[PDB]
This record gives structure tokens, sequence and C-alpha cells, in this order.
């Protein structure tokens, strides 16, 4: 028990109720970009000016288990085996085993001004609600303040809500052959400051497919041949 022990509930509730909801009967949402089991939404938002853009994605990855999906989305030590987009991570505070307050800088995309961000990131498996529903591992980034935030002059700072929420299927020793993760990833970030529209419009249409494509196959690749981790 830490001092965000409570927000955390909330943030995780809160996608547990709204995130995991079907898109795809929802006109609301716009189908942006499809490639297999992998399809990636958005919605048109802007606030005072600034692109908003709820960002909402599902995918089907065979061959791993939501529980190892997340912890490698958590663990801070392979970060930078999949990242790309990253100058530079620190995390300022160890919460608890399964929570850290991460900052850390992404590279410019020309011509807007760095962004940098401050948030918590936390794991957390949820029980089935019954014996006939999927076990959940579910990771959320959220912004939060700290007094040993860096002073970065470059950059503006972001404030992101980001989930990464794990579901597992088995069609039965259980196989890889016979595992397939469905993933459902949200991200709402404010880029803070002004950046141009078309800039964020397309730095997002171009990063999230990057990301999830290359994300979960590096799962698939370190997992393989390991023993299962549900
Ligand atoms: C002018 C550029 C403004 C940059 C705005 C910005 C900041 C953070 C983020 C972001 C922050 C966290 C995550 S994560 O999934 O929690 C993993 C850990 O890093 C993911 C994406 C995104 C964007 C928006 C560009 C969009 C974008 C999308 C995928 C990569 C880079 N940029």
């Amino acid at each position: 028990t830490h001092r965000f022990v409570q927000k955390v509930e909330e943030m995780v509730q809160n996608h547990m109720t709204y995130s995991l909801q079907d898109v795809g009967g929802d006109a609301n949402w716009q189908l942006v970009v499809e490639e297999g089991e992998m399809k990636v939404y958005r919605r048109e938002v802007e606030e005072n000016g600034i692109v908003l853009d709820p960002l909402k994605a599902t995918h089907a990855v065979k061959g791993v288990t939501g529980h190892e999906v997340c912890n490698y989305f958590w663990n801070v030590d392979v970060r930078n085996d999949w990242e790309t987009t990253i100058e530079n991570f620190h995390v300022v505070e160890t919460l608890a085993d399964n929570a850290i307050i991460i900052y850390q800088t992404h590279k410019r995309v020309w011509p807007a001004s760095q962004r940098d961000v401050l948030y918590l990131s936390v794991i957390r498996k949820i029980p089935a609600l019954t014996e006939n529903d999927p076990e959940t591992w579910i990771v959320c980034n959220f912004s939060v303040d700290h007094d040993s935030a860096p002073l970065n002059n470059r950059c503006v700072r972001a404030k992101i809500n980001v989930a990464m929420i794990c579901q597992t299927l088995v069609s039965p020793e259980i196989s890889r052959d016979n595992i397939l993760c469905k993933i459902t990833y949200v991200a709402n970030v404010n880029p803070g400051g002004w950046a141009p529209a078309s800039v964020l419009r397309a730095v997002a249409k171009r990063e999230y497919p990057k990301f999830l494509k290359r994300f979960t196959s590096y799962v698939q690749e370190k997992t393989a041949g390991k023993p299962i981790l549900f």
C-alpha cells in the first residue's frame, strides 16, 4: 500500500468498465487501419485547437499469454528492446513490486517541440468475474505529479492515460500452438502546448500500428520455446 493505491484502483476499474467494450458496432469510432486481427481506431477530438484523438486498438497474438504480454509491456528492463520513440527514461520512484513512476522523453518529431511525460505504471491481475469468464491482465500508464520531476527546457509536458488489457484463450501439456492473447490497447494523450494538428495525426497513424506490430512480435520472439507463464 503506497499513496496511489486508490487512484490506481479507480483507473484500472474504469478501464475494465469502459475500455474493454466492443467497438465495431460503434459508429463513434473511426476504424483507421486494419492489418489482419490488428485493428486501430481513433476519434477525432480537439480541445482549444490541440489534437487529443483517443486511440483504441485490438489485436490477437498467437503463442503468448496476457500475463506474458503485460510483464513485457511493464518491465522497464526490456523497454529499450522494443521502444523506438523514446530518447531517455528514468524511474523516479518505486511504489511497490507492481508499480513505479517513470519519467521519459520522446524523440522530437519535426517541427513540433520535444515532449516529456511523467506517469505511474502499474501491472495488475483481475480475477475472472465468474468461472465462466477469462481472467485479465492489465497495465495502466497514467500521468501523475511528482516533486522529483526533471527540469527539461527542451520539452513540453504531455499527459497520458494508456492501458494495455489482455485476455488469454486456450484451446486445449498445453502448447504455445494452442494459446491466443486478445489485446485491447487504449491511449488518451494530451500533447500539451501546441503542435500542428497534421503532425500529431501523422505521428499517431504511423507510430501506433508500428508499435503494436513491433511490440507483439517481440513478445512472441522472447517467449517462444519457454514454459508458458499463464
Ligand atoms: C509532437 C509529438 C508529440 C508526442 C505526443 C506523444 C507523447 C507520448 C506518447 C506515448 C506515451 C506512452 C505510450 S505507452 O504505450 O505508455 C509505452 C511507454 O512509452 C505510448 C505513447 C504518444 C504521443 C503521440 C505521438 C503519438 C505516439 C504514438 C506512439 C509512439 C509515439 N508517439
